């Protein structure tokens, strides 16, 4: 029955190539192989050996396979009833343990990773399924093997329950919805872009940023502006030299001097003597 189940599952999935995952439930050890459907069947003896030795057997379409299959994990029989009645008909259903199911939903003949991942999250949300399982590259279980990851008197079998292989009624609609949601996100991105436009950063950039706000409220005391900006830069770990050089280049109060060097030195000296600056710097020194 193992061979027959694998054969039906591969046909229902419909891919040319698959990733097969083999994981030791006790130890943690992992192997991944990429195989044609013919090669998966050719390797059934080895997979059964590995399963008997305590390994779970997993399956997904290969990377850069062109497909529209989306995995939905941790479903009840009632969840599947709802899915079917809403046009999210499974292309196949796998029982992973008693009363616990996975479905693969075919939304298109081909859909990129971007759309599939969005749909996976959408379907997991729609049916309150496992969100951690919702991504374009998540492994499902391969039918025909024992679940090694237990009942009283014994380890449950992974069973292929249905395997129609047909595109869901809502497939084209789910592809449209995903595209609309991505387009919406992109509009908000453009909004945030345009907003920042109206409103890589060195000591100089840091100084100018602080000043632009300080001169609006303290426009009659540009040296005070310097003092507050210097205090902020010094509290954030900037050097006395970094701050001096920034003032030398960009300070309006400095441009009035001459002398220049003395004003900078005194500004930096006063700032470095402040308990606030000393404590902030000491607390910074304890960070990586």
């Amino acid at each position: 029955r193992t061979l027959q189940a694998i054969g039906r599952q591969l046909k229902a999935m419909g891919c040319e190539r698959f990733d097969i995952g083999v994981r030791d439930a006790t130890t943690g050890q992992m192997m991944n192989r990429e195989w044609s459907a013919a090669e998966v069947l050719q390797n059934t003896p080895w997979l059964k050996r590995m399963n008997a030795q305590g390994n779970d057997v997993y399956i997904r379409p290969a990377e850069q396979e062109r497909h529209g299959l989306v995995l939905v994990d941790d479903l009840s029989e009632f969840d599947l009833d709802d899915m079917k009645a809403e046009g999210r008909e499974p292309a196949l259903v796998v029982e992973t343990s008693p009363k616990n199911y996975q479905a693969w939903v075919k939304v298109a003949d081909a859909a990129g990773g971007e759309l599939r991942g969005q749909i996976a999250r959408t379907l997991a949300s729609e049916y309150d399924a496992d969100p951690a399982s919702a991504d374009s590259r998540h492994y499902g279980r391969l039918a025909g093997f024992t679940n090694r990851k237990k009942h009283t008197t014994y380890q449950p079998w992974v069973l292929l329950r249905e395997s129609k292989g047909k595109t869901a009624t809502a497939g084209p609609a789910l592809v449209q919805q995903a595209g609309q949601q991505i387009e919406q996100a992109q509009r908000q991105q453009e909004k945030a872009r345009r907003l920042a436009s109206l409103e890589r950063r060195t000591a100089l950039d840091e100084y100018r940023s602080e000043m632009a706000g300080l001169v609006k409220r303290f426009g009659d005391d540009l040296s005070k502006c310097d003092f507050i900006a210097a205090q902020k830069l010094a509290s954030r770990g900037r050097s006395a030299e970094e701050i001096g050089k920034a003032m030398a280049e960009a300070s309006p109060a400095l441009a009035e001097r001459k002398h220049e060097a003395d004003y900078i030195e005194r500004t930096v000296s006063k700032v470095m003597g402040l308990p606030s600056v000393q404590l902030a710097r000491a607390e910074l020194a304890r960070a990586p």
